[PDB]
């Protein structure tokens, strides 16, 4: 199945957001990151993807379809707006084995609050 994630200048959780900011998918599902507003992209965050998973980084304003395979939690960011809090989490499967590594990684304040909220929204 395919899921859109919208790259937004603002949304219900405020300024510079992925919507949804948390999403649980199955292996083989796709997430299509939509450049709903101009100036955004998507990139995996250092240290925040499962063992054996490929990192990825899209171009700004690119409609970017990612296939997820390896189970676990994936921290994602918008490259230009990471420091301003533009982040999300995609979780593949239940009971993510890399949860503590993901929770432990240091991020700027705004980003960390939204990562933590997304992990909590996913039941972790
Ligand atoms: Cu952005």
């Amino acid at each position: 199945a395919d899921f859109e994630v919208h790259m937004l200048n603002k949304g219900k959780d405020g300024a510079l957001v992925f919507e949804p900011a948390s999403l649980k998918v199955a292996p083989g599902d796709t997430v299509t990151f939509i450049p709903t507003d101009k100036g955004h992209n998507v990139e995996t965050i250092k240290g925040m993807i499962p063992d054996g998973a490929e990192a990825f980084k899209s171009k700004i304003n690119e409609n970017y379809k990612v296939t997820f395979t390896a189970p676990g939690v994936y921290g994602v960011k918008c490259t230009p707006h990471y420091g301003m809090g533009m982040v999300g989490v995609v979780q593949v499967g239940d009971a993510p084995a890399n949860l503590e590594a993901v929770k432990g990684a240091k991020n700027p304040k705004k980003a960390q609050e939204r990562l933590d909220a997304a992990l909590a929204a996913l039941g972790n």
